[PDB]
């Protein structure tokens, strides 16, 4: 019979420690404490480039500490700027989990993100129309390959069990956390370091969203902008964000003295086929996503006290997440949608949230959906709401959906 | 007790279909005729923008057959150049494998690439600059994120069971059938369409590429220019392609009457930890990367009869493959390069020489290794050269290695 992690078939997989950057803090326990008290990351856009061109978005979460304050001279001219993300977040997780001296063949990286090192691509463009070939930087290739944060990490903290970079637009930072979850359970490795890293906002990748007609324009009230399964939501909302957690064998943990913070137990992958850009309504291979990361943890979605939805608060998406909730026969569970106060940080967005559902676990804890306020019926779901939402709980899936059809769903537990 | 293919712990995998478009063809089974008959895809590069720029590089194999010959006027406008080749690859795999009924639940699309439709970044960037944000394409972003093409694919084909895009630059294509076997064997799918694909010869990748010094400038002898493991090799060659192959478990292909063209036995990823854009020199992971494929696959070195080598014809780089060869235990294999003749296609490459190595075990013949005229004494391998070499294989092994230091082997098997 079938392998779980419940049957002892799939060893025993901990979080031993996480690190994000966000909107609200660059520091993922006063981004986590801020959660809990209400705050929201999302502003009024203060960037010149809001007025050069009129946006019709401006409204959105910097983050709190800019990632290059933290960087050298020479970080700045040889590094894309997801990449100086995934040294800065790489080496903060490694101090936080104690800078522990791993076997470097049993230790892998897998960090998505939606696009790469793209800034690059257009300096390189501009730089040889103005100047001719001789002026592209012979750093660019490694600086544009999406590959290129993973790389960066898995380098600079000396990872030779592999590393690898799922791309999947909006579900890549879950999708990464998935396989590295399937590399240490297939034997490849012993303890990874995962997540994922996405650019900050700028005017190109707002005017390509926006005319998608994919985003909120509530301009005059940001805060209350982004409204996962409210029913007046208007769209997504950008928030920025890296996040990466550490995960390894219990044994391995346990041999080194770690804490663990939660249990990552199971993940499952699917697709749609059914848009490009659009989620499938019946919300059916989304559910199937949940209930296979369930079959692989060995738990039934009874067990489930927890969904971290992806919650975008597009009319559309919430609509079919929570069509996909009740398919995998978890609608009672109590349901968090962390883009209501963070935005959505795209290739980054499923590693916070993930980083979240194991706080949730950690701590007992699940903090307010901003901005819910008019229940939908379509939706039918319990979001929390107002205050935080205290309980024992047990069981958690994270959700994450990406353009292309992509459906990842990740299980943890409480240690 | 250690699951592997051999002993029944993965079920057992077949290709039953394969599709490419090269340098020297537009259909594989032409190419392969031409391979074995010493042809080489590399020309002097005719292309305006070689003149305009005065490109130190004057050489490369574009297309036989251009992708958009084939392509609707919508298409052209509305899918990236990726993904306009991922629809045509998919669509004749599909018609070559006999249109087979499916389960779409049961079935993956595994698909990478090096960077994606990244010509709509730059396309999307000038027209916002001349005109406004309100310009920007409303299927820019569809078109432009790096799962594009593998999504293109898994629409088009109805794949439910999950549609993915691993990003490791050079090994990408070779990772993408790594992770369809994964997915297969984890119970996730009993059928995948996998392999990569790769945006053409154009300017700005040749500057950026030939800015690291990595490339042949051997214009004047353009089919002599490719020289991997040669004693006067001097960089890589560009090379256009596209690869897709047809993976199912043996159970699935028996109920539906395909014959297999080979089996896909193990795989094994693993990572340097040494430099961005140079392999380690000792071989050692890559070799490992080679052993962990014969690992799963429950193969010995001492099985191997053939290695498709990675081969790229760069001084430091096929000399580290040679050492990652003899690490494996390897080298006494029979060894092909065949960027010799179809020069290096990038992300698309791996899953390109994946098919080359499942049609040398069904044949039974290896095609020489074009340009291989002074044996180097650092590589000491058995290179296959002057003329085909027929033979009795029955195990191979295709390695694959990228930019960041990934390291991809796979391991393949006569049906
Ligand atoms: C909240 C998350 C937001 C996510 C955003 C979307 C993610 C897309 C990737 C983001 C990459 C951008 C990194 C910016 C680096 C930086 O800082 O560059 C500014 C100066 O402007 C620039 O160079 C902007 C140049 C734009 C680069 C091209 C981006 C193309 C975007 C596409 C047209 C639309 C998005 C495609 C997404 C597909 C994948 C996900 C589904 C510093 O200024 P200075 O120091 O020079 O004064
Ligand atoms: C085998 C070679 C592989 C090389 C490719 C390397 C991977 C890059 C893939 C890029 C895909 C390009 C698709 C071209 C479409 C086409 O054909 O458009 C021409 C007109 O030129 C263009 O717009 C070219 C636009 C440039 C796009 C930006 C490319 C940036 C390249 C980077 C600076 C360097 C490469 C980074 C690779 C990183 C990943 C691999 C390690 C027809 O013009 P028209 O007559 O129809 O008007
Ligand atoms: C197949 C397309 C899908 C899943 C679209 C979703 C719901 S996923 C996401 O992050 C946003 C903004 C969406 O619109
Ligand atoms: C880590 C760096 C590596 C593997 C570099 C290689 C050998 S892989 C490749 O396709 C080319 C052109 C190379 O130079
Ligand atoms: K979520
Ligand atoms: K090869």
């Amino acid at each position: 019979s079938q392998p779980s992690t419940a049957n002892g078939g799939f060893p025993s997989v901990v979080v031993t420690a996480v690190t994000a950057t966000t909107s609200i803090s660059p520091d993922i326990e006063s981004t986590w404490k801020g959660l809990l008290a209400g705050e929201s990351g999302i502003h009024a856009l203060e960037d010149e480039f809001v007025t050069k061109w009129d946006l019709a978005v401006k409204i959105g979460g910097h983050l709190k500490d800019p990632v290059d304050s933290h960087m050298g001279r020479l970080d700045m001219r040889r590094m894309s700027y997801v990449q100086r993300m995934g040294k800065l977040l790489g080496g903060q997780l490694w101090e936080s989990a104690g800078s522990p001296e791993v076997d470097p063949d049993r230790f892998a990286v897998v960090v998505g993100t939606g696009l790469g090192g793209a800034e690059r691509i257009v300096e390189s463009y501009d730089l040889m129309n103005a100047g001719g070939p001789r002026k592209v930087s012979p750093l660019a290739v490694q600086m544009i390959m999406p590959n290129g944060a993973a790389a960066v990490i898995g380098l600079q903290l000396g990872a030779r069990a592999g590393v690898m970079t799922p791309v999947s637009a909006q579900s890549s930072g879950s999708e990464a956390i998935a396989h590295a979850w399937r590399q240490i359970v297939m034997g490849d490795a012993d303890v990874a370091v995962c997540g994922g890293v996405e650019g900050p906002i700028e005017a190109l990748p707002i005017a390509a969203f926006s005319m998608m007609r994919a985003m909120s324009t509530r301009n005059d009230e940001p805060e209350r902008a982004s409204r996962p399964f409210d029913k007046d939501r208007d769209g997504f909302v950008f928030g920025e964000a890296g996040a990466l957690m550490l995960i390894e064998t219990e044994e391995h943990a346990k041999a080194r003295g770690a804490k663990p913070l939660a249990r990552l137990l199971g993940a499952g992958i699917t697709s749609d086929a059914f848009h490009m850009v659009a989620p499938a309504a019946d919300g059916v291979r989304a559910g199937r996503a949940m209930t296979r990361s369930l079959e692989l943890a060995g738990l039934s979605p009874a067990d489930i006290d927890h969904v971290n939805a992806h919650g975008t608060a597009t009319p559309i998406g919430d609509a079919a997440e929570a069509n996909a909730i009740r398919v995998a026969g978890c609608d009672q569970a109590a349901v968090y949608a962390p883009k209501s106060a963070l935005g959505h940080s795209i290739g980054a967005v499923g590693a916070l949230e993930s980083v979240l559902t194991v706080l949730t676990l950690r701590d007992g804890v699940i903090p307010p959906t901003l901005n819910y306020e008019t229940p939908d019926p379509e939706i039918d779901l319990d979001v929390v709401a107002g205050e935080p939402r205290y309980g024992d709980y047990r069981y958690a899936v994270n959700n994450s959906f990406g353009f292309g059809g992509h459906n990842v769903a990740l299980a943890f537990g409480r240690y």
